[PDB]
């Protein structure tokens, strides 16, 4: 009898970035490779985009079909694999090892929601 | 020593950057017709929010897809649905309650209970 509902789910915006992170992992429905150390990471140039500045910036305008984007040796593997982990799992682990490469990446590729008090 | 950090507004977050995005048309890579009106969005996200969108997706060209929907689905039904994958957040009143209903059995779009549609009756 109501005239107006908004509905609300707590679970989509989880299943989402669930799905987002199986088809990065099976790499499907996936449209830009990242290149750290000369490794190769899959992922989709929105959520990338969405996660970090720095991304956003060297992405934006480029509505190729794949797309290769090489970051300068300023990022590794140990500090960038970490990000990329948080940014399709909501989990960022750190360690006594990685914390320092983990936070040079944060601030070169400006990851958002990353509070520097963990550090 | 390890410190975990398990952020639950961060899955809210990149949804609503991917929301931005798609009413911007950025980064966007796929057109949707619905009764001859386009809709930018990604195909990652409709893939992960509906059945019908996923069987034509999935395998696709890299390239921009294209994808029309019938008759059956309205402007009326469908907008209220997009906005849902890219918010989580679906708007009903009693004007708009059936065509919405029944384009979510149509593209079999996920995460809504269905408990909510007897609201508007």
């Amino acid at each position: 009898s109501m005239s107006v509902f908004a509905y609300e789910s707590s679970v989509h915006s989880t299943n989402v970035l669930l799905s987002l992170n199986d088809q990065r992992k099976k790499d499907v429905l996936c449209d830009v490779t990242i290149f750290v150390e000369g490794q190769r990471f899959r992922a989709h140039r929105s959520v990338l985009a969405a996660c970090s500045s720095y991304f956003h910036s060297r992405i934006v305008g480029q509505a190729d079909g794949e797309l290769n984007i090489t970051l300068p040796e300023e990022v590794t593997v140990k500090g960038f694999e970490p990000l990329i982990q948080f940014a399709y799992t909501a989990k960022l682990i750190l360690s006594k090892e990685n914390v320092d490469e983990v936070c040079k990446c944060v601030e070169f590729l400006s990851v958002h929601n990353i509070e520097e008090s963990c550090f």
